[PDB]
């Protein structure tokens, strides 16, 4: 067109076009004052309604990464505020942008958001419900500058719809908390697994990513044609090369074509894409990307067939190892989606290995065989450990469960630090819940999801201050024997205990005042701590000092005298319990 500007006005809307706007900004100049960006929004704004009403009017021919960069130099206090950065307007076009995407802080030292009064909240909402949002809209923004705009306003609409249902509560508290509490992890994990896919491109390339992709997209699109996967898994990859980058206009365009032509050749899929391709620009490529599976075909033959059986499997191998290889992935996994997708690189894996061997012998029809027979194993393991994790889960309850996990793999790593340690096993428990609640048939894949951005959380805090040998083992190993490396830790036998500390196993009267996060937090704490000083301790004589301590609470904050209580009943504890556990 001629104006690049009124178009993405025209079709993204006035309301969105200016959250986009502020989102932008937000996420480059980190370092002005609200009032500032607004100014330049509306500047925006009034500009693009200009091109809309002639396309013509002088600038609307420019391109948006120059009217963009334009406007960003516009800054008078730039140089003084980010410096070095300044430096960029002194370039032309391609370089000035791409120097600009340079200079982006992934973490910018800013003061951590404390989460207001619910009844504060709702009286800011409800006198000026805009600016209350985005203000906060802002400040999210300039704290995440590489979390993808247009999901950022996905969420940002999620959080407006939480108040306006919440602030008409009888009890607001009890309505809005929960929700808050729900969209923050939410935001949180999702904010990890997009760091997460950029780096996975980054260390293990383009085959490893593209194996994950063809397994992922086989499972969603059974019905469609390994040629058409094909085509899917190439431009995907270029799409997720594109967004890692950073230039939001680039990653926009790429997801949208991607979108368009997905719908296009909608019967060619999927027939869930139904919604997904109904729904606006905007919506489009979200939606698509959180579709569900759709029926796999149930004609679908046997892999014995092609994979194990027929006499040219090394023919067909050794012409084009890797097509031949995602097809075998394509075809095992449009019939699995209940298996993750690290299970299926991990067959996948399996033979491939097997064909390098027997493809060099003298019988090789008879040499791989037996292969399907070593992928029960690799099978087993995930699943048998599912059952058992989610048995248990309700026979104690998450709060229960997750002290079980506490005791487990303080075992493993001693050497941890207490409140990660406790968090670890915290956000495991959240797991535990939020998938056991699935039938067996999605209750793999949903673990993975989770599982993935936790041991990677958990992963670069040891970066950062490493502590153990082992857990950089498999911190650094394959994305593919990660999980599996750190279920095989075993119990330290090397570790030597810590000197008792009655200030660790001292409690005042406080804990009763507590709220429940709190409480747990504290006797978590202290149940850390407690293996910490006696790593051989039992099942049994744990259990039983933990249902001391039980009581305890309940006889010194539920008695008219509690210091005093929770001082001369508490000294009863310690002396016996160190009897106890020798
Ligand atoms: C996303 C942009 C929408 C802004 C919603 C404001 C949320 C209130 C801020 C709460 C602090 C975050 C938290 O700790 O839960
Ligand atoms: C100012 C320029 C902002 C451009 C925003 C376009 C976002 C288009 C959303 C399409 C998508 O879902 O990928
Ligand atoms: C706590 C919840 C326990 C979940 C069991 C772990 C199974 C992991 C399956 C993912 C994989 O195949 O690597
Ligand atoms: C830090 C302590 C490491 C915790 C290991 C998390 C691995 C979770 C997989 C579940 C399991 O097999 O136990
Ligand atoms: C050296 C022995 C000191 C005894 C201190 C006991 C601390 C254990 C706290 C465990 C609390 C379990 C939580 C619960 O009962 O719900």
């Amino acid at each position: 067109h001629k104006s690049e500007v009124a178009h993405r006005f025209k079709d993204l809307g006035e309301e969105n076009f200016k959250a986009l706007v502020l989102i932008a900004f937000a996420q480059y100049l980190q370092q002005c004052p609200f009032e500032d960006h607004v100014k330049l929004v509306n500047e925006v704004t009034e500009f693009a309604k200009t091109c809309v009403a002639d396309e013509s009017a002088e600038n609307c021919d420019k391109s948006l990464h120059t009217l963009f960069g334009d406007k960003l130099c516009t800054v008078a206090t730039l140089r003084e505020t980010y410096g070095e950065m300044a430096d960029c307007c002194a370039k032309q076009e391609p370089e000035r942008n791409e120097c600009f995407l340079q200079h982006k802080d992934d973490n910018p030292n800013l003061p951590r958001l404390v989460r207001p009064e619910v009844d504060v909240m709702c009286t800011a909402f409800h006198d000026n419900e805009e600016t209350f949002l985005k203000k906060y809209l802002y400040e999210i923004a300039r704290r995440h500058p590489y979390f993808y705009a247009p999901e950022l306003l996905f969420f940002a609409k999620r959080y407006k719809a939480a108040f306006t249902e919440c602030c008409q509560a009888a009890d607001k508290a009890a309505c809005l908390l929960p929700k808050l509490d729900e969209l923050r992890d939410e935001g949180k994990a999702s904010s990890a697994k997009q760091r997460l896919k950029c780096a996975s491109l980054q260390k293990f390339g383009e085959r490893a990513f593209k194996a994950w992709a063809v397994a992922r997209l086989s499972q969603r699109f059974p019905k469609a044609e390994f040629a058409e996967v094909s085509k899917l898994v190439t431009d995907l990859t270029k799409v997720h090369t594109e967004c890692c980058h950073g230039d939001l206009l680039e990653c926009a365009d790429d997801r949208a074509d991607l979108a368009k032509y997905i719908c296009e050749n909608q019967d060619s899929i999927s027939s869930k894409l139904k919604e997904c391709c109904e729904k606006p620009l905007l919506e489009k490529s979200h939606c698509i990307a959180e579709v569900e599976n759709d029926e796999m075909p149930a004609d679908l033959p046997s892999l014995a067939a092609d994979f194990v059986e027929s006499k040219d499997v090394c023919k067909n191998y050794a012409e084009a190892k890797d097509v031949f290889l995602g097809m075998f992935l394509y075809e095992y996994a449009r019939r699995h989606p209940d298996y993750s997708v690290v299970l299926l690189l991990r067959l996948a894996k399996t033979y491939e290995t097997t064909l390098e061997k027997c493809c060099a012998a003298a019988d090789p029809h008879e040499c791989y065989a037996k292969v399907f027979d070593e992928f029960k194993p690799l099978v087993e393991e995930p699943q048998n450990l599912i059952k058992q994790n989610c048995e248990l889960f309700e026979q104690l309850g998450e709060y229960k469960f997750q002290n079980a996990l506490l005791v487990r793999y303080t075992k493993k790593v001693p050497q941890v630090s207490t409140p990660t340690l406790v968090e670890v096993s915290r956000n495991l428990g959240k797991v535990g819940s939020k998938c056991c609640k699935h039938p067996e048939a999605k209750r793999m894949p949903c673990a993975e999801d989770y599982l993935s951005v936790v041991l990677n959380q958990l992963c670069v805090l040891h970066e950062k201050t490493p502590v153990s040998d082992r857990v950089t083992k498999c911190c650094t190993e394959s994305l593919v024997n990660r999980r599996p490396c750190f279920s095989a830790l075993e119990v330290d036998e090397t570790y030597v205990p810590k000197e008792f500390n009655a200030e660790t196993f001292t409690f005042h009267a406080d804990i009763c005042t507590l709220s429940e996060k709190e409480r747990q937090i504290k006797k978590q704490t202290a149940l850390v701590e407690l293996v910490k000083h006696k790593p051989k301790a039992t099942k049994e004589q744990l259990k039983a000092v933990m249902d001391d301590f039980a009581a305890f609470v309940e006889k010194c904050c539920k008695a008219d005298d509690k210091e005093t209580c929770f001082a001369e009943e508490g000294k009863k504890l310690v002396a016996a319990s160190q009897a106890a556990l020798g």
